[PDB]
């Protein structure tokens, strides 16, 4: 009942959320190496959140009668130039994930897949809240 | 306080548990595609267990004053020739993970790293219980 085009787009995004989880876990390995246990805990929490996002995509794909194919996960960076540098990389990364989702929203609109449109709008709300949260952390730390 | 040799071996194993989680999630995608929701649920549970194993390795590495480096995760198989074929692949995979851990145990013994020896013995107990559990499932299903 979902086209292969939307199913591929949602599977691509599932794999994107897996990498996002893995990237935040990698930022935690850097924070934990530098002794920033609280920032590392923030990243581990975010890594878990991204994995719960991936599994929401997982179950939606199967609910719409499609299948999930897991792809290779690229090695993430493991070092940044300080706390602020890591969080700016997170913000840039989230902005990319927000763009990726809007492109699925656009495809869903073009195919009049109104169930996918309503499914994705939760993720648009969540990622803007995520982007705002990283911006608030960066603002808190400035200079 | 852990040698680089043991730290590398434990980091290698951390990444091995990440792939194990990802492989069990991949078996779930196959079971879920075939409508075997109960076997898929077994695999998703196992995938979570393997990820909790990886994070036990994560925190132990940092407790012993080392650092974690995350590596690329290879694409897992996504199809098997039936339920039994998938579970035999799981058993073979677990036996490989059990061998990998015994090789760390051996290295820890050679370096008289008695803290690593006691840390790993929990994983040897768990993976034998895991192997036995897959054997019990295969025996239950035979013919």
């Amino acid at each position: 009942v979902i086209s292969e085009k939307v199913r591929k787009a949602l599977n691509d995004q599932l794999n994107r959320e897996i990498y996002s989880s893995y990237l935040y876990l990698s930022m935690a390995t850097y924070f934990d190496a530098e002794g920033f246990k609280g920032f590392a805990h923030w990243m581990k929490k975010q890594a878990q959140e991204e994995l719960t996002h991936a599994m929401k995509f997982y179950e939606y794909i199967y609910e719409r009668g499609g299948r999930v194919e897991l792809e290779a996960i690229e090695k993430p960076p493991s070092n940044w130039n300080g706390i602020k540098d890591a969080f700016e990389a997170a913000l840039k990364h989230e902005e990319f994930v927000t763009q990726s989702i809007y492109n699925i929203l656009e495809l869903a609109f073009e195919e009049k897949d109104h169930a996918t449109v309503s499914f994705l709008k939760w993720f648009v709300d969540e990622q803007v809240e995520e982007e705002d949260q990283v911006r608030e952390i960066l603002d808190l730390l400035e200079k």
